[PDB]
């Protein structure tokens, strides 16, 4: 099973994931996991944080490039990914694939049935081959560029709404971890 924990920055999608991950271990499953973007391995992923920092010229000033790199990281873990998804029941991403989709559509002012949500799925899922996660679980908090964030939370609810790239869960910060893996679990 391969499962992809969403929300915004400060959301603690990483406390999700280690609780998750005990909790599908407590039932007795094996568990692996990534963190997406690969800083400090993806040349692609260091170039755009290093863009949102005022480096690279005018990079960050096109939503498309961004999202484009994202893409390409992810992209370069294709086979990370469905290598885990072999060797283990259940595979968590910290970040996946609505992630681009969800920054893309806020920044643009679109919403989850807009242009740069379906670029996003044909470029990644389609052309790119990503598998598609049999769970996407959006982390949605009250308090994690703050109009940015706030709004892509709003986007991202709306993925979680119209089913986008798979089913969704919406969660709370204080989830019960051992019902959650019961739900998502086969
Ligand atoms: C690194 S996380 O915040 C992220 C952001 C964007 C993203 C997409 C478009 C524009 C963008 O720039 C900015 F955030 F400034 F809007 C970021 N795309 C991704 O795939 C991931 C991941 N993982």
């Amino acid at each position: 099973m391969l499962i992809a924990i969403e929300g915004v920055d400060g959301a603690g999608k990483r406390t999700l994931v280690e609780k998750l991950s005990g909790a599908f271990r407590a039932a007795g499953r094996s568990v692996a996991t990534l963190a997406f973007p690969r800083y400090g391995q993806s040349v692609a992923a260091d170039i755009a944080a290093e863009a949102l920092h005022g480096e690279h010229g005018d990079l960050a000033s096109s939503v498309y490039a961004m999202a484009t790199l994202f893409a390409l990281d992810r992209a370069g873990a294709v086979h990370t990914i469905q290598g885990l998804c072999r060797g283990y029941d259940v595979v968590i991403l910290d970040r996946y694939v609505a992630s681009n989709a969800a920054y893309s559509a806020a920044r643009l002012h679109e919403n989850a049935a807009g242009k740069a949500a379906a670029w996003v799925q044909r470029i990644e899922f389609a052309r790119l081959g990503l598998p598609k996660p049999d769970w996407q679980v959006l982390l949605a908090v009250s308090a994690e560029d703050a109009e940015l964030q706030q709004r892509t939370g709003a986007v991202y609810a709306e993925l979680a709404a119209q089913g986008w790239g798979g089913r969704w869960l919406v969660v709370g910060a204080d989830v019960d971890p051992g019902r959650l893996a019961a739900t998502l679990a086969p």
